């Protein structure tokens, strides 16, 4: 016999499958921050890591594995083969690298998505890789999954950054500062001024110039700073990890726990705000165990609606020229 | 009136001195992992970041600041100037770089760090991470002039954390329930205490007398060898180590900030113990509270285990006596 | 030498002052739920319990003490003497039996001076009913500034409202935003204008929201907040879990200096035409100094009238109180 | 078109089976403490409450439901009908009623279990049973016999609270946190529990090695009193507040964490100890068990002294004597 057999008597020995499994595809700067944020929030009972670079993949896995004593996730596995992803509740795509970007990542997704669907056919896909709104469509098209199980990060980080800036401006915690950034993630995002409030008190009601160029306090700058900061962190640090890692983990929480909380995430907007083309844009979504079960019908101004239609038109133009 | 004045009526324009403040010196791979682990464990009400590279420092601070919505730490500040560290309860040194050269290099760095830290937070607890951790904890203690309790070195905390994971894998039991102690000099010269290795109070050395011996048919010595091998393997594979050390440092921070009085394998002034008569810092099980190392566990070591600690102490002192401050 | 001396070497046996201490006065049904909710949220490094009934007080303390292994609060102390409360950051008053005005005042006449004596720089969190009247009583006796005297007020009312709204819409209470303000209890005010999900005003989509002409009768959501309160009392005899969790949430904001907005009772003199020393619930920024700032909610003529009537009613009682 | 339809567009109505469900049977002092501890530890996505007293059950459910804003458990349901328990991963039995004999209590609670257990198995056939109701060691057997579930899916609280109280007392004595103070109380839960002095340590330093008279009557520091106080305290809390809730509530939640999360942590819980320590009868006693998604997958073979072994055999003999006279 052995010391294990000497010390421990076994009752049953079937290698039981996990119940709450999460997969992170692309153990990059973003991917690894999502991983640690998920592990510390105790959202999964099994974490699977997938990457093309086998050496980095093994090292990242081993590093997380050594922290097991301080974690409540008993199984951290990795592999270049997608067999490690089998029966994931949530699969997060943070793969690629920081029109060429579109084309390059589409080819990467051509392999990633069919492999993911092959091992976890009833999973929820959370796309992070940029352009997130275009790649969510790419994933949805390749997977053949229903629109609810294809979730794009979209304006989640944008709204997270907006609520922080608003929070600093007012000297109130971002949790209590309510604001919504919707539409196309990035530069072309839309700040919904009407929805901006603290304790149900509309900021646009108290300050009618809110978001206009006429504004003496320059509140439009709060949205400009969301865009400026993104590029500033890239200029300073070379990458972004912590803010996106935490935001992705927050979405994962609502999904894994079936919380039914409203989040600003990229979804099939076709049929809303006059949009006709198969494009994904960020709107407030109820996130549960089935992904996006319900969508909040935000009342948008003519100006706000126009911007979402223009984003949709722009995004479709690229999407129609894509070879799957 | 501004929209802020229109929306909010002020009772008092604040501001209390920081209450549960933590400072991270060196926003490197290790430093930033300590930062995120501390932020997620809701240990501080204020986090301060210090580095020589201002661009990276500002970037790392801003990135953490954007995640504020998902955090319960209302103030994340940074700066090259140590004025940002003022009134810290715990100051963590993760400064320098990866890799005698590393000793004299990091000693020179500490000659500025430590006096600046003491200047702004004179009643703080120092948590040294930068390598050689055992030597640099002494360096910090000497420069600071702080009592032995307020100078805490990471030491064999990560070593024991890695050991408990490996032991855990071997036995198919969670590392939390697998008890083992790696003590002495952090790194290659660490000591696995085979007498203390247990699960549910059942001594593994009692059941398997060959435990941690050359004749070990199951080769349990490899569990300690793998702790050393893994360290260099992660370095070969990804280029650095962050997550494992980040989590371990946060666990120590928890006992220090919350005054938990939990026992941890950390580097402390081992003079007067195990025949050591020199001013050297080695890892032993320490009770971690609001005053740092208030008490230490007197582990019964074998003549071979004691000899290793004395040899480590002799080696470490040899370097330490030739150091200039 | 003793086994303790043989096993452990001591470096220092000094100081030991509590950095994040919380005190619960009145280990009743409400008090004990506040205690467990605080302990599990890891908000204090020391918990102190005070009561007149010494037997129950010791029993409740010992029970919590046995759970120490599963907690991250190293010191749980109790006593009829307020010496146990010394150096508290937050003191919660859940003392005096449930139904009441003049009775609890006589209880406070001793509780508050004893609390101030041992923790003079603490934040007071009043839970004891009538919460709005007793917050004034505490503020008057303590002599503490407006910010360090916090009343639970409409925190539980809004918590119940957001749950009901949440059920109605099939959305989590966290994402369902609504504000119940004014006098805690029956005379509370639902602010329909502030009611929203993702910044989308429910009153904008449904103009009949919280009126009599509402075919969906959303005015029932507020009625049910009041009805439920009395229903839980009819069914289980008391209320503990809902209030315990709500008090812990306020405690979190205070202890961690979060600066989050909460519906809590504060000195409302100078707002909505109120000229008297009365405490009513308004959205307040909660931190290390308590109520540092308050949100100036735009109220309708009817909403304002209700708050003025509550203020008038509350002052009428308060002016006839002997101090 | 209602305000809900105006505000929210629906993608799917697709209501799925609860993934991480927990059921609490008996919303008493113990039951409700287990409930709040579980809710705050974010272990379930659905909590179901069952009791005979419909009014108290509705009130307890509504009270928890109002706290939903401060919780991460989206569904809190209750009912006298066990249809509410359907698809529960873990079912906890805290259904009982605490100047009566111990034999009156056994058959009293067996009559109660004769309805509870078949109803639980009917709606959640692949669940893990966590027995709390006293005598826990006897009632875990009763549940196992009625359910027909394998040994692993029938978990009794046993000496979990006993060890939790012991580690607190040891912790106070040494001025070290209970987490860092390691000790094991095994065997029959209650008065007849066994303190395993060989396993008593801090940082792997055996206390019995440093102090050989540890736990003996010889003991100059009288460490055996640490175990006596575990028993004395139990009755003292009962004398003082009339019941015990917080300590047991937290302990049950800790077990639930290991089960729900499949942590594979070692816990002192009651399991069938047949063919171990010379016991040949179908009896459940507390030993260190590895708790995962399948319940008790493995058990730690603790080296016991002749005296320690004798106590476990005597407990087993006593427990079987009652168990063989029971009707099912
Ligand atoms: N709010 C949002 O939606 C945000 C999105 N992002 C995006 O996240 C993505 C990832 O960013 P970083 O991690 O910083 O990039 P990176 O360069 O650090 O990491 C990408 C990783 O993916 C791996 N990878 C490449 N091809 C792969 C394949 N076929 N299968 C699996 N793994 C593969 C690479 O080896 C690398 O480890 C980018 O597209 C970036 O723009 C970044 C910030 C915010
Ligand atoms: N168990 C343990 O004790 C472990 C200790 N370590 C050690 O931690 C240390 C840091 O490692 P990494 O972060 O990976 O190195 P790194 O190269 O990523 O980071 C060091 C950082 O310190 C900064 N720095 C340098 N001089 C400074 C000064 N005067 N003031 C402030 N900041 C300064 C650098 O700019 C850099 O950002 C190393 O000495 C390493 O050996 C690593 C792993 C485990
Ligand atoms: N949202 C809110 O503001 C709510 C407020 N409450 C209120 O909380 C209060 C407490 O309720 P329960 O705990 O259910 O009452 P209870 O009858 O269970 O408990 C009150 C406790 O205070 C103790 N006590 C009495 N005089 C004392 C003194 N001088 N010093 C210290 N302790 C003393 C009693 O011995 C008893 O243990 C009531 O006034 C009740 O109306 C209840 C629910 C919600
Ligand atoms: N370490 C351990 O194992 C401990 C076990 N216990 C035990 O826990 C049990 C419960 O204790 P308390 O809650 O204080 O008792 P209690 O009197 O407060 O509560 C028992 C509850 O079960 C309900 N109940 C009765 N018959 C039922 C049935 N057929 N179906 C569903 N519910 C039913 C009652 O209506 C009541 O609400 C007792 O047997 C007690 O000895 C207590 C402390 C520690
Ligand atoms: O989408 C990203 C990706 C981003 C990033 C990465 Cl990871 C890498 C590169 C860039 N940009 C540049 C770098 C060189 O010059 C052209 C493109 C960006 Cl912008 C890092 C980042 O923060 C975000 S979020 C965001 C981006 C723009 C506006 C608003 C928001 Cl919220
Ligand atoms: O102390 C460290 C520092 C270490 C590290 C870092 Cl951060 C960076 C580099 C190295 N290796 C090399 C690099 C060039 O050639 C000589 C040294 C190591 Cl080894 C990375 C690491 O894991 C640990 S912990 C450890 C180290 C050795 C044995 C046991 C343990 Cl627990
Ligand atoms: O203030 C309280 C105290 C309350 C309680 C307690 Cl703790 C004790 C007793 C009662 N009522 C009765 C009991 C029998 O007949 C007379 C008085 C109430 Cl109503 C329990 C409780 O839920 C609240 S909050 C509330 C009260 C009324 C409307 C809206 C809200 Cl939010
Ligand atoms: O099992 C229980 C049930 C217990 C309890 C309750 Cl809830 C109620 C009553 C009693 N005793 C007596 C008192 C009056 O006459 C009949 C029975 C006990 Cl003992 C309360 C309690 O703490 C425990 S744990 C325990 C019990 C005895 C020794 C050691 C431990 Cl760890």
């Amino acid at each position: 016999a052995t010391l294990k057999d000497q010390l421990i008597y076994n009752l049953l020995k079937e290698e039981q499958t996990p119940q709450n499994k999460i997969t992170v595809v692309g153990v990059g700067a973003v991917g690894m921050a999502c991983a640690i944020s998920i592990l510390m929030k105790d959202l999964a009972d099994e974490l699977a890591l997938v990457d093309v670079i086998e050496d980095k993949l093994k090292g990242e896995m081993m590093d997380l594995q050594h922290g097991s004593l301080f974690l409540r996730t008993p199984k951290i596995v990795s592999g270049k083969d997608y067999n490690v992803t089998a029966n994931s509740k949530l699969v997060i795509i943070t793969a690629g690298a920081r029109l060429n970007l579109v084309q390059r990542n589409v080819n990467i997704f051509k392999f990633i998505i069919p492999n993911v669907v092959k091992y976890s056919p009833n999973c929820k896909l959370l796309i992070v890789s940029n352009p997130v709104d275009i790649l969510t469509y790419v994933a949805w098209k390749i997977s053949g999954f229903p629109k609810n199980r294809v979730i794009g990060s979209g304006c989640n980080l944008d709204s997270a950054r907006f609520r922080y800036l608003m929070g600093e401006r007012l000297g109130v915690h971002p949790l209590s500062c309510h604001g919504w950034v919707l539409g196309e993630h990035g530069d072309s995002s839309v700040p919904v001024w009407s929805g901006m409030n603290v304790a149900g008190v509309s900021l646009k009601t108290l300050h009618p110039d809110l978001g206009t160029d006429k504004d003496k306090e320059q509140w439009k700058e709060v949205h400009k700073q969301v865009v400026e900061s993104a590029y500033e962190v890239i200029k300073l640090k070379g990458y972004t990890s912590w803010a996106i890692g935490l935001s992705v983990a927050d979405l994962a929480e609502s999904i894994m726990k079936n919380l039914r909380r409203v989040h600003p995430v990229s979804t099939m907007i076709k049929g809303l705000y006059g949009i006709k083309d198969d494009v994904f844009l960020s709107v407030p979504c109820i996130l549960g165990q089935n992904g996006i079960s319900d969508l909040v019908k935000v009342t948008l101004t003519s100006e706000e609606e126009a911007r979402l239609k223009k984003s949709a038109d722009t995004l479709w133009g690229i999407q129609k020229e894509l070879q799957f």
